């Protein structure tokens, strides 16, 4: 079906480990979307077929507001390319680095978007593993979307692809190559929840090792100005046994999150 020749091309949006994705508009329609660019050589290099397949199976069937469309595909002897919804007002991680810390409102808002987008996907078993601020996209309303579905599958699972970049973002049975579920994606919520507020995840280090020290062992503090009910909500997260770690319901129904919150369950 669709080929490059279809597609005008723009500026670059932004790039990943294999992803480098542009700005582009459709020739005939005028659409506007997002072009995301996979070299061959590399996805053979590393071995990763089986993640795209995963990527494109996933993603293309999901229908929230909350979570990135992806159209569809085509490829070309040295290159795959994805067609997605074009998220205007970019990534929650530039908006991080523009603001340094987000306040309580804006925190339990994007929170709230989160677990109802992941509550969707769990509740087709879907995990996706990956959540973390420069795969979480901004709508023309700045509504937060969850994107880059690579690394997604359904549980439980085991992990038998090498864990290449941060630990940041990851629960203590998946770096440790156990076995994991659902809960992966709530201690992540925990994760992001803290970040979002402090300005750095709770668990970070200046090396790999002792990151990984530090999120098996679950050691991290609060600064002074990190108030009760936030303690509160991201303490209950942050469990080192899975299965204490809260429903996405409990989340979405947490004080904290009801008072500050601005979009509803
Ligand atoms: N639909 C989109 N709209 C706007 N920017 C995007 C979109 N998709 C990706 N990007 C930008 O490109 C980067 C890489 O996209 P991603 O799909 O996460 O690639 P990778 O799989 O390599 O991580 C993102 O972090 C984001 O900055
Ligand atoms: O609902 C859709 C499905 C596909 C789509 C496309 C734009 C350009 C190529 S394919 N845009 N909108
Ligand atoms: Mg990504
Ligand atoms: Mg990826």
């Amino acid at each position: 079906q669709w080929a490059l020749e279809d597609f005008e091309i723009g500026r670059p949006l932004g790039k990943g480990k294999f992803g480098n994705v542009y700005l582009a508009r459709e020739k005939q329609s005028k659409f506007i979307l997002a072009l995301k660019v996979l070299f061959k050589a590399q996805l053979e290099k590393a071995g990763v077929e089986h993640q795209l397949r995963r990527e494109v199976e996933i993603q293309s069937h999901l229908r929230h507001p909350n979570i990135l469309r992806l159209y569809g595909y085509f490829h070309d002897a040295t290159r795959v390319y994805l067609i997605l919804e074009y998220a205007p007002l970019g990534t929650v991680y530039r908006e991080l680095q523009k603001l340094s810390k987000f306040d309580e409102q804006r925190t339990a808002t994007y929170i709230t978007e989160l677990a109802n987008a992941l509550s969707y996907c769990h509740s087709k078993r879907v995990i996706h593993r990956d959540i973390k601020p420069e795969n979480l996209l901004l709508g023309s309303a700045g509504e937060l979307k969850i994107a880059d579905f690579g690394w997604s599958v359904h549980a439980p699972s085991s992990r038998r692809t090498t864990l290449a970049g941060t630990l940041d973002y990851l629960p203590p049975e998946m770096i440790e190559g156990r076995m994991h579920d659902e809960k992966v994606d709530l201690w992540s919520l925990g994760v992001l929840c803290y970040e979002f507020l402090v300005g750095k995840p709770p668990f970070e280090a200046n090396t790999y090792q002792e990151t990984y020290k530090r999120i098996s062992r679950v050691e991290f503090t609060f600064p002074d100005f990190v108030t009760e009910g936030a303690r509160d909500l991201i303490s209950r997260l942050l469990k080192h046994n899975p299965s204490q770690r809260p429903m996405l319901r409990e989340v979405l129904e947490h004080p904290w999150i009801t008072a500050n919150s601005s979009k509803p369950s």
